[PDB]
């Protein structure tokens, strides 16, 4: 079951990144940066997550889907890039703060890593320092990069706001799962982990970005 | 014999850095990232080379010679922002086609090295979607890129053509050497591959970047 | 001992980070990338020998111990620095990325043969070595040669600047394979605990210490 389910994600992934690639096409006021990136997250999630599918991307340590990092220490830094130039749609760039967040992520995502290959107090340790990334990164996302979004006009800022809420919300979910299965106090059955890091990532990749361009797109017009 | 041809690999990659070094300093027109791009490449590639040569870039698993991967993810993508910055030459920067490139390629090394590492259908799933990279680096070669190259006028576009055909040629060579040799269907040994793996980056890399400066240094007015 | 003063290490890189985050707010004509360069190496070097005094960065091979995490957070630390530098020379002027980008690529390779000649032994070790003191030398040659005429194209004041923090790094940055020539890793004529010492005392100067240096420099250009 957990190799067909892998399957069907990375198919999905792979239909998510065809139709980004058609909306590239007729592009309607957003630049082409923004439909690369749209394109770059689910093609590499895919990939990563096809290796769980041939039964590669895993070890036994409790088995450790380690493709998943390597999905996310790329998507996720993605993902923040998106959220970022949205905030910056129709106005000056700041690629400090998104660098920033960039930084922030791939520091996340290696912390994970690090937690899921610990024991004891260390593990915690880590997931800890995950977590602080994460609040940072929304204190960001909510704070200074909303009030760019603001300085765009209320149009941008509303679907600022829409896709800022939709991509915080799926996110606290991941170090909520991590927690509670295998990887930490192992209360939820692998069963149950591998499903929700199987939809929630089909929300946090494709659901994302069809909301975030199509957004963008409808401020053509 | 692969110890010493990989030393001498080192030693040629070493020779072009130099000689593109010494270009840099009357550079006729052409940017300093070009110069440095063209030392990188050859540079990078001479280090994981020398790994080879002196035994650590390379374990059984069949010999995998891990260093040509590692020295691939680095070296390929350089090349393809080279041919990318030759077909803008004169004229506005398109960095998205650009990455695109740089994400196609990096990707295409890495099935690669994950199709070396399978064994039956699996390595071949890998080996396909490299394949499929290839292809789409391809298509924008001689699609969007080129059609770049051509609004930058007659000269440019001449020396892209050129410079794009080079690295075509020299590039579908790899997967077909990795597919015949012992990483694939195992027609060709050993030594074979690892003579053709010397050969073919001195001319996709060092080769490749004599025709590109010299080209664009031709461009140069006065 | 090894352990406690890896945490004190982290508390340092902890406070630094926090001290840079607070000149952020108040920038004085600096900008936001020089802070944030300037928060990175310490965050990230901290995280990394967080790992050392957890028990986790290092590894015993050919008997001797492997500090693996110090590659981990040079290969990032190291490179940021440059990077850092480079801004200062480039102040109040055109950029170079192109000769920023030579310093990254140089130190990059540095640090990873570094790393080798660690895994290395023989003669092996000191070719890895030695191309990585002759990546060392060009990085130096860089910054008193065309990276200082950029200082120097930028005025009086930013060059005067520049060539104390230029002297402040390759000072700090040339005892770093020194130590590891005479530390375990190479001749094994320093103790462990000497070497462990060496390399919590220098990153102290060579992160903390650089960018309060380079920051109050560049803030104090300001005119309010
Ligand atoms: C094993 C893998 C190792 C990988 C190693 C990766 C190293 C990361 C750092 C790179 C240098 C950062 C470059 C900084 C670019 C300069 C920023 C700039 O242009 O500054 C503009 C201005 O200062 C703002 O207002
Ligand atoms: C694990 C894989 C890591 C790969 C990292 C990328 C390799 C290096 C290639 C980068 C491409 C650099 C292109 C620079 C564009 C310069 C454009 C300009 O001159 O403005
Ligand atoms: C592919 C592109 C990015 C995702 C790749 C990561 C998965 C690689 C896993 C390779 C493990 C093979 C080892 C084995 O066959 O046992
Ligand atoms: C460890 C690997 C980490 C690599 C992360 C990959 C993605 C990182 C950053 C993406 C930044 C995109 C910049 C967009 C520029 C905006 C524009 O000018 O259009
Ligand atoms: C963990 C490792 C992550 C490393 C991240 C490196 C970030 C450093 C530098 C970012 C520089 C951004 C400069 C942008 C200037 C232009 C602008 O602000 O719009
Ligand atoms: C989950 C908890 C953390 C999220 C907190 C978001 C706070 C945003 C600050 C808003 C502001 O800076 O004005
Ligand atoms: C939807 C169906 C409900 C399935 C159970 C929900 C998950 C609870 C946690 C667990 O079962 O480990
Ligand atoms: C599995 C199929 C993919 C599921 C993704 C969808 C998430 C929700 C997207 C809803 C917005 C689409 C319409 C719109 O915003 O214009
Ligand atoms: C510098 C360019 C990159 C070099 C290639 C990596 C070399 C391989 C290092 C592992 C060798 C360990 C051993 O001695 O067995
Ligand atoms: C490796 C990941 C590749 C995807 C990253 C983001 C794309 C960044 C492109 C920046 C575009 C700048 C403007 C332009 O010249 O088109
Ligand atoms: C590590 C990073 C790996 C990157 C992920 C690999 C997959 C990326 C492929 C994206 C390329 C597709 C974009 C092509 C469209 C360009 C055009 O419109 O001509
Ligand atoms: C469409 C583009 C894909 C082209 C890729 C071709 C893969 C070559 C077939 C692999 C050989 C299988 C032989 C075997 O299994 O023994
Ligand atoms: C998913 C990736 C698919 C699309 C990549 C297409 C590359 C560019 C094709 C354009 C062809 C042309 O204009 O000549
Ligand atoms: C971010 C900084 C990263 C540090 C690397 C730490 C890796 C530790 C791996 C665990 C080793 C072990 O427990 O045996
Ligand atoms: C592993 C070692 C190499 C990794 C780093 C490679 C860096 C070299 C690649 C590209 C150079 C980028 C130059 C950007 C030019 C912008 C214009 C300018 O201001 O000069
Ligand atoms: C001992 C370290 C070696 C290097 C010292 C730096 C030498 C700088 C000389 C170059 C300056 C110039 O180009 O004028
Ligand atoms: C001042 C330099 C300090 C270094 C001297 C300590 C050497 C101790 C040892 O040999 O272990
Ligand atoms: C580059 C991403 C490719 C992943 C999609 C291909 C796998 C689909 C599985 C269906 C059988
Ligand atoms: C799964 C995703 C496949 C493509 C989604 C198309 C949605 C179009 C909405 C209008
Ligand atoms: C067995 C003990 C489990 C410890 C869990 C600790 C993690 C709590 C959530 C993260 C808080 C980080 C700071 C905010
Ligand atoms: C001004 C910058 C100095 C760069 C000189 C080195 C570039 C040539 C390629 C490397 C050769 C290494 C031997 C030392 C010269
Ligand atoms: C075991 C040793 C592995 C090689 C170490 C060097 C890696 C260089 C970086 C590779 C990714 C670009
Ligand atoms: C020696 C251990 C094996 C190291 C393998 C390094 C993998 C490098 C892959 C680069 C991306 C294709
Ligand atoms: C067992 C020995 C067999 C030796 C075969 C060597 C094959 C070398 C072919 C190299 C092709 C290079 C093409 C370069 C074009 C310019
Ligand atoms: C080594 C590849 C071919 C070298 C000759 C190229 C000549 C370019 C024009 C000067
Ligand atoms: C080091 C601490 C930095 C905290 C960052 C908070 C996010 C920005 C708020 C404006
Ligand atoms: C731990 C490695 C990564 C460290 C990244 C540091 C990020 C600092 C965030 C600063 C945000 C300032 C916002 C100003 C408004
Ligand atoms: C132990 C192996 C994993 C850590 C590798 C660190 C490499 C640092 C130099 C790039
Ligand atoms: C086992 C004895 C070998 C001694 C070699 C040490 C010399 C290394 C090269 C030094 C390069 C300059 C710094
Ligand atoms: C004035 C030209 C540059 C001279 C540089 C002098 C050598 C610096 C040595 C650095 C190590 C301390
Ligand atoms: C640019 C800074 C380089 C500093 C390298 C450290 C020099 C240490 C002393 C030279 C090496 C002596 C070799 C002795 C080998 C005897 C066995
Ligand atoms: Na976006
Ligand atoms: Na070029
Ligand atoms: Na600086």
């Amino acid at each position: 079951m957990i190799s067909i389910l892998h399957y069907g994600y990375s198919f999905i992934m792979l239909l998510g990144a065809l139709y980004f690639y058609l909306l590239s096409k007729d592009p309607k006021g957003v630049p082409a940066s923004e439909y690369l990136i749209a394109m770059v997250i689910p093609l590499w999630s895919g990939a990563a997550y096809l290796s769980i599918a041939l039964g590669q991307g895993l070890f036994q340590y409790t088995t450790i889907y380690y493709a998943r990092y390597i999905d996310w220490v790329i998507s996720t830094p993605l993902l923040l890039a998106a959220l970022a130039l949205t905030a910056m749609f129709g106005g000056k760039k700041n690629l400090t703060l998104l660098f920033s967040l960039v930084a922030l992520d791939v520091f996340m995502i290696i912390t994970g890593f690090v937690a899921d290959l610990s024991i004891g107090t260390t593990k915690y340790i880590w997931y800890s320092l995950g977590v602080i990334a994460l609040i940072i990164i929304l204190v960001i996302t909510f704070g200074p990069l909303r009030r760019i979004a603001l300085s765009n006009g209320t149009r941008l800022a509303r679907h600022y706001t829409r896709v800022a809420i939709y991509l915080s919300a799926l996110w606290v979910c991941y170090p909520t799962a991590w927690l509670l299965g295998p990887s930490g106090l192992g209360l939820a059955q692998e069963l149950t982990e591998v499903l929700v890091f199987i939809i929630l990532p089909i929300f946090s990749k494709v659901g994302f970005s069809i909301v975030d361009l199509h957004g963008l797109r409808k401020l053509h017009q």
